[PDB]
DNA sequence: CCCGGCCGGG
DNA sequence: CCCGGCCGGG
């Protein structure tokens, strides 16, 4: 229902050649014009060439102007998206978004939600979150192009991803208490929360103990599959999207019998295999996810010393279970 | 060229 | 089962 989790739920699948950005850059600029006090509803025909070039050059996509049929229509039931005269276009393909004639003949203004176009015009800290979203869970490498583009510049100067919540250092006394704050689900160590940004969990087993590899600036973290050989699949398989792309996480930690706090970003800068201890008690194979905290999302922001290692990364896993 | 049916991921 | 961008063939 609440608008930042539906704009979290934006999740385009994922296909082989990286997921269709079509649906994000609507939002994102569709932000960008409620931020710039532009018209609620708008029609198709000056939508379409408004982000069409958009569309080339940050959707990655060849014919932009076609691009935009797609996420137009389909919005809607992301119940993000509304459009007036809806009867009147005439479709195809089964239910799917109606042919290009009917959208050239009627011109259908097609906008915002109600609730939404009032709540991005008066709170800019809820405008600001959903662009932080998307630009961190769709874009991520800022290239300078898109910021004055969609929106934007003015909105999210400086450090961009200021915008986003928890804060670091936020405390929690339940993992339970973290999702009434920020929705995702308690289960797996590996998830996303309400927002669709992806936040790994460390629940310390003993006291003065904390997940750091010893000699190293680097956080061990074990992949979540709980009690057989892990497989890359849910909270594994997030894990490796990230490890592909250089995108950066929420590190959760719980110190024992101490509360949660969202201690760090990290990234994902080795993949390991190794034999571990399900909680059946008994030997099995799992991911060590190497991780190297950094300060924010902002790659500005990285030291040196993590972009070599990523840099050295071969991004493909390590099978230690061989020797251990 | 832009209907459609076809992909293939949830 | 469902749908959204892909891409064939009229």
């Amino acid at each position: 229902k609440t608008f930042h989790r539906r704009v979290g739920d934006v999740r385009p699948a994922r296909r082989a050649m990286g997921p269709a950005l079509h649906r994000p850059v609507l939002l994102l600029w569709a932000i960008g014009q409620a931020v710039a006090r532009a018209p609620r509803l708008q029609p198709w025909s000056t939508t379409r060439d408004a982000v069409a070039p958009l569309m080339e050059k940050y959707g990655q996509v060849e014919d932009g102007v076609d691009g935009v049929r797609y996420p137009f229509w389909a919005l809607v039931r992301d119940d993000l998206w509304c459009v007036e005269q809806a009867e009147e276009l005439t479709l195809t393909s089964r239910g799917r978004r109606p042919t290009l004639e009917s959208l050239n003949a009627v011109d259908p203004s097609a906008g915002l939600r109600e609730d939404d176009y009032n709540l991005l015009r008066s709170q800019p800290e809820a405008a600001a979150s959903a662009a932080a979203g998307l630009i961190a869970r769709y874009f991520h490498l800022l290239p300078a192009g898109l910021l004055e583009d969609f929106g934007l510049h003015e909105l999210l100067a400086g450090r961009w991803p200021d915008a986003l919540r928890p804060l670091l250092g936020e405390t929690f006394k339940d993992r339970d208490a973290i999702w009434r704050a920020y929705g995702g689900q308690k289960m797996a160590g590996i998830g996303c929360l309400a927002d669709g940004i992806l936040s790994a969990f460390s629940d310390d087993k003993g006291p003065y103990a904390d997940g750091r590899i010893p000699d190293t600036t680097w956080i061990a973290y074990v992949g979540d599959g709980l009690s057989g050989d892990q497989k890359l699949t849910d909270g594994n398989e997030l894990m490796a999207e990230h490890q592909a792309v250089g995108r950066a996480l929420r590190y959760w930690h719980k110190p024992f019998q101490g509360q949660w706090s969202f201690e760090t970003w990290a990234v994902i800068v080795q993949r390991r295999l190794r034999w571990g201890l399900g909680e059946d008690k008994l030997p099995r194979r799992e991911f060590l996810w190497v991780l190297a905290p950094v300060p924010s999302p902002e790659r500005e922001t990285w030291p040196p010393e993590v972009l070599e290692a990523l840099e050295a990364d071969t991004g493909e896993l390590h099978d230690d279970t061989g020797d251990y």
